[PDB]
């Protein structure tokens, strides 16, 4: 639901853009 697609997301979104 919106709390494992919002935080899936977040997990590497922000995380993927902080790697790079």
């Amino acid at each position: 639901e919106s709390a494992k697609h919002m935080f899936d997301r977040i997990g590497k979104d922000v995380y993927d853009k902080v790697k790079e």
